[PDB]
């Protein structure tokens, strides 16, 4: 005698439900493309100091006299000769491969080498803030108006970032884009789960994952189609405009209406669902009286000792997983092969890794799967960072294996943290873990910023942190017995056993 009873009465596989899920999961390809866009919209082409116009190249016999060479047989990327001196007349970029990126229009090079990483860090700060505050805003307003606001904000911010007079405007609009995009990312699954019955909830989760993979495909497709960054960003952001346009056709989740103390809206929504589903005859029996008889915290997380330890461990796990995943995904320039091919192979490797990880976690365990994922990924990143730049195919195979390992790690940590926490604070634990993953994704570009000290130290850290987290995760209890802890006391009793 719960909400699921009425949900099954009205259907569960009906036309409205399938249409709504296949409609709401649709912008997740644009989610993936927007998250990974910095690879194609901020690629660094080879460049050198432009010789001053005072000297003539006709009498100089070439451009070698006005440009010092580096050890790799290329003109120096930050110096120019006096007859040395830093760039004073700008930079010269080629157009053989990348017609234009941000580092060629606003010359984010030399002294301003860290500005692209700072912009990505600001986008991740926007992601964190648009999760933190928009979760409360959605809980206080709803799950449809918030979604349409997310659509509008992400589309407007994408277009405005595409047409940016300078770099500060770009960073601010990336902040706003992260806000809206994180909010839609965390509200899509919530609304879809809250409308689906029990089994189609897991079906919807798998659908969301597969759509993410298809989006990783679509990013490479668009990048091959559109090379210009000012046009690539516009092409990625345009379908979000029609998304906001047609997002008014969604139906709000009835569970949120019930939780708000009102049931007439719930009855109206269910009757509308039956009308779309065609089961008006069965939905007519629904009424306020029937619904009335059928519809019947972070402080303590850091207060309780065992809860505090468990939160610390889960925080480290989420932090390292997001760290490694974003750091490895957002670097497809120094891997030899072209960006589009490596990106499409990255998208292809996602699904088999997820299938293998699901088989492993349902076969032998979850914590050993997290071991064989995180430690393997860390070792892969270390050996990638130590392998000389000359090797290309080995580096690319290592990178795709690492991306598959990170996807498997993400799935395993989600499915493990879902059944770890007691039911009292499980949702808050999931939210805290997601926040820790987002702050790890915040810090990862900041770590990559430190490539000035050493060209390979960002990869070294990106590998090392997962290794430490894998060592840390060995102290977590195994949850193959499916005890499903209820409260803190139940957690304590099963901990000893
Ligand atoms: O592929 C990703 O971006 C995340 C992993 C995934 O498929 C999911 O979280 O559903
Ligand atoms: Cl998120």
């Amino acid at each position: 005698m719960a909400f699921n009873d009425l949900l099954k009465q009205v259907g569960g596989v009906g036309r409205f439900q399938l249409i709504q899920v296949t409609m709401v999961v649709a912008p997740l390809l644009l989610m993936a493309s927007h998250n990974t866009l910095q690879n194609f919209t901020a690629a660094i082409p080879p460049h050198h100091c432009r010789p001053p116009a005072n000297a003539n190249l006709s009498k100089d016999g070439g451009l070698e006299a006005w440009l010092p060479l580096d050890k790799q047989g290329q003109p120096e990327s930050c110096l120019r000769f006096t007859s040395t001196e830093p760039c004073i007349d700008g930079w010269v970029y080629d157009n053989s491969t990348f017609p234009s990126t941000i580092v060629t229009e606003w010359n984010l090079v030399c002294s301003h080498r860290a500005f692209r990483q700072l912009a990505q860090s600001l986008y991740m700060v926007g992601v964190l803030l648009g999760a933190m505050v928009f979760g409360y805003l959605a809980d206080r307003l709803g799950r449809r108006k918030v979604l349409i606001l997310n659509y509008l904000q992400t589309a407007v911010s994408g277009t405005c970032a595409a047409y940016a007079p300078n770099y500060t405007v770009y960073c601010v609009f990336r902040l706003l884009s992260g806000m809206s995009l994180a909010s839609i990312a965390i509200n899509c699954m919530t609304l879809n789960v809250e409308w689906m019955p029990i089994h189609t909830r897991a079906y919807v989760g798998t659908l969301i994952g597969y759509v993410y993979s298809l989006g990783q495909f679509l990013l490479a497709g668009i990048a091959y189609a559109v090379p210009h960054w000012r046009h690539l960003q516009l092409v990625v952001s345009v379908p979000f405009f029609i998304a906001f346009i047609y997002s008014w056709f969604f139906i709000e989740s009835a569970r949120w209406y019930s939780s708000s103390g009102r049931l007439d809206l719930t009855l109206r929504a269910l009757q509308r669902v039956a009308r779309i589903n065609g089961k008006q005859e069965e939905g007519a029996k629904l009424s306020i009286e029937v619904l009335r008889t059928s519809l019947q915290s972070a402080m303590e997380l850091l207060r309780c000792p065992t809860l505090r330890h468990l939160f610390l461990c889960l925080s480290m796990l989420w932090f390292a997983t997001s760290f490694a995943y974003y750091g490895l995904v957002m670097d497809l320039q120094g891997f030899g092969v072209s960006m589009y091919l490596i990106q499409v192979i990255f998208g292809a490797v996602d699904l088999p890794a997820k299938f293998v990880c699901f088989l492993v976690i349902n076969s032998m365990g979850r914590r050993p799967a997290q071991m064989a994922s995180l430690l393997l990924a860390g070792i892969c990143i270390l050996v990638n960072g130590i392998i000389p730049k000359s090797h290309t195919i080995i580096r690319t195979s290592l990178a795709v294996l690492g991306k598959g390992c990170l996807a498997s790690s993400f799935n395993c940590i989600f499915l493990y943290t879902g059944e770890l926490y007691p039911t009292v604070i499980r949702q808050t634990g999931l939210g805290m873990g997601s926040t820790m993953a987002r702050v790890g994704s915040i810090v990862s570009p900041l770590v990559s910023m430190t490539a000035e000290f050493y060209p390979s130290m960002p990869l070294f850290i990106f590998g090392a942190v997962p290794v430490v987290a894998s060592a840390v995760t060995a102290l977590l209890p195994e949850t193959l017995g499916q005890p499903l802890p209820d409260t803190v006391q139940d957690l304590k009793s099963r901990s000893r056993g």
